[PDB]
């Protein structure tokens, strides 16, 4: 089964940049991300289909997360990928999808929407922590783009 979750945030930075940032995943992810050490292309051309590979050290121990590039509506501000292998996937989970949707705001700020599609195998529904450290992951990262614009203004 799918279990959605949608949050609505906003921000100064407006959306059409946030969007850019947001396509430029990869180059920005690992330099905001202590963490998170590189992104690579697995397959695919950058578009929806694609799949990469993240490499992490966390604790010191270096780990693989795996990502497939759902969509894209750059029209719309809307960048959707999954998390399809790796930390973040117990065997009941299947797949999680982080989508995430950007409108015009009121002070040439984005208006958006966080939506999380948690993917179960079964009958099974998520577990609470495993849903709750899933939205944490993706309003972090949302965070983190919106501070690489604001710590870069003419970047994007
Ligand atoms: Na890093």
């Amino acid at each position: 089964g799918v279990f959605t979750f949608e949050d609505e945030i906003t921000s100064t930075v407006p959306p059409a940049k946030l969007y850019n940032a947001m396509k430029d995943a990869d180059s920005i992810t690992p330099k905001i991300i202590d963490d998170v050490k590189s992104v690579e292309i697995v397959e695919g051309n950058g578009g929806p289909g694609t799949i990469k590979k993240l490499t992490i050290v966390e604790d010191g121990e270096t780990k693989f997360i795996l990502h497939k590039v759902e969509s894209i509506d750059e029209a719309n501000y809307a960048y959707n990928y999954s998390v399809v292998g790796g930390v973040a996937l117990p065997p009941t989970a299947e797949k999680i999808t982080f989508e995430t949707k950007l409108v015009e705001g009121p002070n040439g700020g984005s208006i958006g929407k966080l939506t999380l599609k948690y993917h179960t195998k079964g009958d099974a529904k998520p577990d609470e922590e495993e849903l709750k450290k899933g939205k944490a992951k993706g309003e972090g990262l949302f965070r983190a783009i919106e501070g690489y614009v604001l710590a870069n203004p003419t970047q994007y």
